[PDB]
């Protein structure tokens, strides 16, 4: 039973520094709380384009998420959503990058605003895909709603809305929760 998990994360022009630092601060907290198991992670930034921060070979040689995300530039530009989740699915969850065949794949797409392009994410269809909206731009129902497109189903489950990025703390404790040693 291995876990390949990427997290996907914007680094909009909308983001603060503390705003992006606890985005990176929830990658690592949910890494080091999963230190040692069947699990291994990749991190890609996105904006208008994509950056693999590391690949899951990064993560197995230095198994340190503070190590991995210390050289993290805030690209500070658009939100490509399609694209990113598409770019993760054929360039990321890749054997060449240490992905492992079979295993169960999952993406954490962490984000503070609307998708700026369009298309589809059939590519990514077969990852299981979580996704955190945060902040003043996910204020109305609707702009919730325009992120269920990217996240599995149902979206009562695979969807968190965040009010705020202090709010990325009290997700992660609910999170703990659901860790069993099965
Ligand atoms: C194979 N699958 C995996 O490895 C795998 C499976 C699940 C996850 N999870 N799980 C959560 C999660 C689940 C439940 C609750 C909750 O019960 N809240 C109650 C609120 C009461 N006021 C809160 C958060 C989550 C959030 C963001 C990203 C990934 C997440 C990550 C990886
Ligand atoms: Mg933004």
């Amino acid at each position: 039973g291995n876990v390949d998990l990427v997290f996907l994360f914007d680094g909009s022009m909308s983001l603060q520094p503390d705003e992006f630092q606890k985005i990176l601060d929830f990658m690592k907290d949910v890494m080091k709380k999963l230190s040692n198991t069947s699990y291994q992670f990749a991190a890609v930034q996105f904006s208008t384009s994509y950056k693999t921060e590391f690949d899951f070979s990064d993560y197995v040689k230095w198994k340190d998420p503070d190590a991995l995300l210390k050289h993290v530039k805030h690209m500070l530009l658009l939100t490509n959503t399609f694209g990113a989740i598409n770019y993760v699915a054929t360039e990321v969850f890749r054997e060449e990058l240490g992905a492992r065949p079979d295993a169960t794949k999952v993406l954490i797409i962490i984000t503070d605003g609307e998708a700026t392009d369009s298309g589809n994410i059939d590519a990514a269809k077969d990852i299981i895909r979580y996704i955190i909206g945060i902040g003043k731009h996910f204020q109305t129902k609707e702009s919730q709603e325009t992120l269920h497109k990217f996240a599995s189903k149902p979206a009562s489950e695979f969807v968190k809305i965040l009010d705020t990025f202090e709010k990325l703390k009290d997700l992660f404790t609910e999170l703990q929760k659901k860790i069993y040693v099965i």
